[PDB]
């Protein structure tokens, strides 16, 4: 069997389950969490096009080079997607996550040069730019409509054949950490769909869970809930554990396993293997520091880390509760007592807690707003991480979905956003004042901080919550 212990049940479904799902499919549809095999047949055209291009762009440096015309004829090289695409679970609007492998003789600045370049004057590219100064170096650009990210790696190879597995950890030795960073995406990715029994039953449990934890205000690894990536090891975990299940019976295993699961126990896809590399890798036993980690998902290829690492008390405390009523939920489904629908819907946010805090950011210009923004987002947990230490709260509850906030000036146009935070309680105007001062100042020191930026909090009843938004 795959996975690290035996698995709970080797059951087969009964019609009855046959049944289940395909209503489980029906009422996927209408949210759009399955894209338009028009759509999908436009990104595999895409992605052919651009395969070819790294193909011939490696070809020239290959050339350029004077290699022998031996090698030219058989570097090769190729295009590897990961993340949500490569799952299959992608919606509309999503990127497609790619990763430019050639052999060694071309180098990073290469790909940031001439592929640069290349791209440039293609037809269908729009909005190119580069980010080679990043943690995971990127050129990002929209090819006929499609947002891509495109990473780079160059192997310890003269060329790339086209059986070529990126599972190999022997392809990490003494590469620049840029290459190894860069190669993590697609091993991820790769170790998962090698990890599950049956990759469909997968899929389509997967769909489900990221629909219900977006609609559910637990989707967001940055602000300390769990990422794509995270709900896909979850779902694969649950998969391995019923071999057999289709996706009606996973889904409501998932919520059986982790409503139940004894944090911060390790959700592990595979034993880990220890590895002569230098690599940071997660493992309590020889890092006191990964033992403070409260609802560890590790990734299953080397070196592997906690996924989750950004979950404080807060958060996982209302992942717990949230696992719990899903459990409920499905369990009336499979008694017919409810129909999938219910397990969808969206409860009101803006009522499920007694006490609010709402978070206002702004700039002078639609373009320093998303900027802004994006540094504001960032900064979030610090607030809670703050609260947390107040004798009074119980846990703060951060809504990902951030939305266009209520206009101030009216004679002027605006560029305003909000976040609502939800509090449970066992003053707060100290804790805010002090997140907000933080953020100015981190902001400033950063050199990302533009004259009339904005950002101002305020606590709120329930009650009065309703006069503050829209
Ligand atoms: N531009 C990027 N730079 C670095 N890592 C990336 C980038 N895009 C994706 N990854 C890595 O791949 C993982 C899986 O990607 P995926 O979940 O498909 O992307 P996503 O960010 O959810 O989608 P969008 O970018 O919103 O379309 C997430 C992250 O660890
Ligand atoms: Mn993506
Ligand atoms: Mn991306």
């Amino acid at each position: 069997h795959y996975g690290i212990t035996s698995p709970i049940s080797l059951a087969a479904p009964k019609e009855t389950d046959c049944l289940l799902t395909q209503k489980l499919v029906e009422t996927l549809k209408p949210f759009g969490v399955f894209e338009e095999e028009e759509e999908l047949q436009r990104r595999i055209l895409i992605l052919g096009k651009l395969n070819n291009l790294v193909k011939e762009w490696i070809r020239e440096i290959s050339e350029s080079k004077n290699l022998p015309q031996s090698v030219i004829e058989n570097v090769g090289g190729k295009i590897f997607t990961f993340g949500s695409y490569r799952l299959g679970v992608h919606t509309k609007g999503a990127d497609i996550d790619a990763l430019c492998v050639a052999p060694r003789h071309v180098d990073r600045s290469d790909f940031f040069t001439s592929f640069y370049d290349k791209l440039k004057l293609q037809e269908e590219v729009k909005d190119l730019r580069a980010v080679e100064e990043a943690f995971v170096p990127v050129i990002k650009l929209c090819f006929d409509g499609i947002e891509i990210d495109i990473l780079f790696a160059r192997l310890a190879l003269q060329t790339i054949p086209e059986d070529l597995d990126l599972r190999d950890d022997s392809l990490l030795k003494n590469l620049d950490i840029r290459c190894i960073r860069s190669l993590n995406g697609c091993r991820v990715t790769d170790e998962i769909l090698h990890l599950v029994p049956n990759i469909d039953n997968f899929r389509l449990t997967l769909r489900a869970i990221k629909l219900w934890a977006k609609r559910h205000n637990i989707y967001s690894n940055i602000l300390g809930f769990l990422g794509g990536v995270s709900w896909a090891m979850l779902v694969a975990r649950t998969c391995q554990l019923y071999p057999n299940a289709i996706a009606s019976t996973l889904v409501h295993k998932f919520f059986l396993v982790f409503s139940k699961w004894e944090w911060p126990n390790p959700v592990l896809l595979k034993q880990p293997e220890e590895c002569n590399l230098n690599l940071p890798v997660w493992d309590p036993r020889v890092n006191p520091s990964d033992r403070y980690h409260l609802m560890p998902i590790i990734t299953p290829a080397y070196p592997q880390q906690n996924s989750t690492y950004n979950v404080s008390v807060s958060t996982r405390m209302v992942m717990v509760e949230e696992f719990k009523q899903g459990l409920a939920i499905t369990d009336e489904i499979l008694l017919s007592k409810a129909e999938w629908s219910k397990l969808f819907e969206a409860p009101n946010f803006f009522q499920k807690y007694k006490h609010y805090i709402v978070l206002l950011a702004s700039a002078p210009t639609e373009k320093q707003r998303l900027e802004w923004v994006g540094l504001v987002e960032s900064k979030i947990r610090i607030l809670v991480g703050s609260l947390e230490k107040n004798e009074f709260i119980t846990l703060a509850h951060v809504n990902p979905q951030s939305f266009p906030a209520p206009k101030e000036n009216p004679d002027k146009e605006e560029f305003r956003t909000m976040w609502v935070i939800g509090l449970v309680f066992k003053d707060l105007t100290y804790d805010i004042q002090s997140f907000t001062d933080t953020v100015y100042r981190q902001a400033i020191n950063s050199k990302m901080f533009e004259v009339d930026m904005k950002i101002a909090a305020m606590h709120v009843k329930r009650k009065q919550l309703h006069q503050l938004l829209p």
